[PDB]
């Protein structure tokens, strides 16, 4: 299949009673995921908290976040996890179109990296309906453009929290810097220099997510390698080398230490 634009649709088969563990996976863009049928359990490993998501539940993973969570099937049916990615072009468009200004903002919900909402059952119907049609030339892109223009506007003023921030974030600068030269052997001095800062906002943004400097770079390269596997055709050796890993062994180790699957197994989950 071809690529996409402002919205990335990726559906995965949830093997009944299989655990989907994620250890420090980098979330490059905003992502929401929900199950089409059945039920499942969501376990966040950072905060010792569990959840029971249903077909009416939706989960948000914020951009530039380091996630440590797990998802486990609780249904006899091969559940169909739909993961939708929201790129920056819709983020800047959504942030402007909303002319509202919150008088009291729940800063706890703004600092959290894994939100959970139970949508109106009417919205779940519109959810899987438009997703099953994607995509058309700037035609299906506008169908989800209008849906999330009202869904996010509703949930933001309902919870009195900004869930999709605009730009200007220290993690966005580090991420786009490393991705501008993914194969470069980035060190600490290269990040501080081209960002015109020192280890005050730097180490804190690493300690706030519980990752070393090397751990962050590896997780950025994992998600970059995943975006290459999304095309459909690519040998693991090229994916490892074009993502910045010196050897296929260290790429497979970090990938399995991040996705809890072999890199070839994720290629089978796609096709």
């Amino acid at each position: 299949r071809e690529n996409n634009t402002s919205f990335l649709v990726n559906v995965y088969d949830l093997k009944k009673f299989d655990t989907y563990a994620f250890n420090k996976v980098f979330i490059d863009d905003y992502k929401i995921f929900w199950i089409n049928k059945g039920s499942a359990k969501l376990v966040d490993k950072n905060c010792l908290v569990s959840y029971t998501i249903t077909a009416s539940s939706v989960v948000l993973l914020k951009k530039n976040s380091i996630q440590r969570f797990s998802l486990m099937s609780l249904s006899d049916e091969s559940i169909s996890v739909c993961v939708l990615t929201i790129k920056n072009k819709f983020v800047n468009s959504l942030r402007h179109y909303l002319q509202g200004d919150l008088m009291i903002r729940n800063l706890y919900n703004e600092k959290k990296d894994l939100l959970l909402w139970n949508c109106e059952l009417n919205d779940i119907s519109v959810l899987g309906e438009i997703v099953s049609t994607y995509d058309q030339t700037q035609y299906s892109e506008d169908f989800l453009k209008i849906f999330f223009s009202g869904f996010f506007s509703k949930v933001e003023k309902k919870y009195n929290s900004i869930f999709i921030t605009d730009d200007l974030d220290a993690m966005e600068k580090i991420s786009c810097l490393v991705k501008s030269d993914i194969t470069r052997n980035w060190r600490w001095a290269d990040i501080c220099g081209e960002l015109r800062t020192n280890r005050m906002i730097l180490k804190k943004e690493l300690e706030s997510r519980g990752v070393k400097f090397r751990e962050l770079i590896n997780s950025i390269r994992i998600s970059y390698s995943i975006s290459l596997m999304a095309t459909g055709e690519f040998k693991i050796k090229q994916i490892a080398y074009q993502s910045g890993f010196a050897s296929v062994s260290y790429f497979s180790t970090v990938f399995k230490s991040t996705m809890n699957v072999a890199p070839s197994e994720y290629l089978f989950m796609l096709t």
